[PDB]
């Protein structure tokens, strides 16, 4: 099934857009995605929770 | 240092090309993700495409 690649591309693309991450946080999410791409939906939700809590 | 800097910088430059559409931005970002050493060629290609899709 395509859910795996589809979910991985979504996580990479959205984390790239999250405005309230810093570069070290963004790159840490990117490296986790490379290390375990099966976790991409959870990593996206971590990144988005984190991005929302860091909003101005 | 940063094992993801070349992807992160080029990906940020891809998505800000205002005349590319969403499927195009997504395809260059996934090419960079898989092949960050091609970042300068992929950016050149993305920029060429962007300016060919401007109204002028």
């Amino acid at each position: 099934d395509n859910k795996f690649n589809k979910e991985l591309q979504n996580a990479i693309y959205e984390i790239l857009h999250l405005p309230n991450l810093n570069e070290e946080q963004r790159n840490a999410f990117f490296q986790s995605l490379k290390d375990d791409p099966s976790q991409s939906a959870n990593l996206l939700a971590e990144a988005k929770k984190l991005n929302d809590a860091q909003a101005p």
